[PDB]
């Protein structure tokens, strides 16, 4: 038996792994099935630490299950899950300039009104200092939760628009190794 | 698109891992890669916590996936690591009576014993009554840890037969459809 190639072999099907995770977890986030996404993020960050080295399609993969596992925490390092899902992006899918930078806005309006709906001001005037502006700075020492800025800049505008952006990632891995067999195998039953 | 197929093909996908991340365990077993067997262990136990309906064969392979890793906690429920994988081992692999018993009672005798490596009498003899004999009970109690009877029924033996066993797995599962698929891939370049 040889010790290098049986390693190897490791390694492909850990890639083929991370790719049928990735897949998975964008239609429990799309489905909003939230158990799911639990369950399948744990699964996938376990067949991340048995990767070493990736390439980069595999980075941009693990950075956008870094990114989803974020924005669902977002109203649950030191900084807020949403101004963590902020820094992921910007390093990812940043090709497509007027779509990334409405979700980007949409993140870091968010990032306060989500510590404003907690009723934690002191805490969404620190996201404010750490991401940036008078008036949004206004609407925070105002307590103004439900001002118009925030509701063309809402969570449901945030989520339909990040929604859109996994739809084009879940039809671009819908063929990936691991799901095309396994569909196979369901549709020759049945 | 149909969330029952695609439910299924994830339960299809989740299956093939099951059997690729006892294969890896079997072998991070063999030989002695702990941070691999902790790693691929991570990895089966996350997946496992996505299946909820498991087959006979399942079954068998969640249960040796158990026993290894109490069996690699073993010198390390309210019971020692090595009379928990006492008691998966028995509900699983009793077809084969001769090397069962033999398995058994090494594990019976190291669980003990570990205890007495260790230091600590006072546990060893918890163990002992727990598991269970008047000589067994006159060694613990004189600390005489290097008894002939515990040269006979040794770690190193227990181990020895315990990898025998893993062995056999090994060869049933080489030949499982990730890892098959995977070696194919090496294989085709080289
Ligand atoms: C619908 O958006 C999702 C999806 C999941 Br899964 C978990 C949380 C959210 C947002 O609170
Ligand atoms: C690779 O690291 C991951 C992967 C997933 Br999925 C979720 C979170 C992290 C890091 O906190
Ligand atoms: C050689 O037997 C093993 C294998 C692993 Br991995 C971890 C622990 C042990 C026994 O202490
Ligand atoms: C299915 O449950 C598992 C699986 C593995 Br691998 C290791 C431990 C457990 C239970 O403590």
């Amino acid at each position: 038996e040889d010790a290098g190639l049986v390693a190897e072999a490791e390694a492909v099907a850990a890639g083929w792994m991370l790719d049928f995770l990735c897949l998975s977890l964008c239609r429990a986030f799309r489905d909003g099935r939230s158990e799911d996404f639990r369950r399948t993020r744990n699964s996938a960050e376990a067949i991340i630490h048995g990767l070493s080295s990736l390439t980069a399609c595999q980075l941009r993969t693990i950075y956008i299950c870094q990114f989803l596992t974020r924005i669902a925490a977002g109203k649950t390092e030191r900084i807020t899950p949403l101004e963590s899902a902020l820094m992921i992006w910007g390093s990812i899918e940043k090709e497509h300039d007027k779509l990334h930078e409405e979700i980007q806005n949409l993140i870091k309006i968010q990032a306060i009104a989500v510590c404003m709906e907690n009723g934690n001001f002191k805490e969404a005037e620190e996201v404010f200092e750490r991401i940036f502006k008078s008036k949004l700075l206004m609407i925070i020492s105002q307590k103004d939760t439900f001002h118009s800025f925030f509701q063309h800049f809402s969570y449901n505008h945030m989520m339909e628009k990040i929604k859109s952006y996994v739809n084009y990632v879940l039809s671009e891995k819908s063929s990936t190794f691991l799901m095309k067999a396994a569909a196979k195998v369901v549709e020759s039953k049945r």
